[PDB]
């Protein structure tokens, strides 16, 4: 089936995630066969200033698109 991961990251550090403008998020899309996205530029949690990512897919694709966003960071 599938279900939804959420990985609060700070704003500080979030251009490790997207790479050249978006390339690397962009290939982790490809591989792994996650729709990564994340929240809009202004938007953190609650308490903090951490934006949110969202991959959804497989539970397994999605695992591993975790592994290789976490890498980064």
């Amino acid at each position: 089936m599938k279900d939804v991961v959420e990985i609060a990251v700070p704003e500080n550090l979030v251009g490790a995630i997207l790479g050249k403008g978006g390339k690397t998020l962009v290939e982790y899309q490809e591989l792994t066969g996650c729709r990564i996205q994340i929240s809009k530029k202004g938007e953190f949690l609650p308490g903090t200033r951490n934006r949110k990512v969202t991959i959804t897919g497989t539970p397994a694709a999605t695992q591993a698109a975790q592994y290789l966003i976490t890498q980064r960071i």
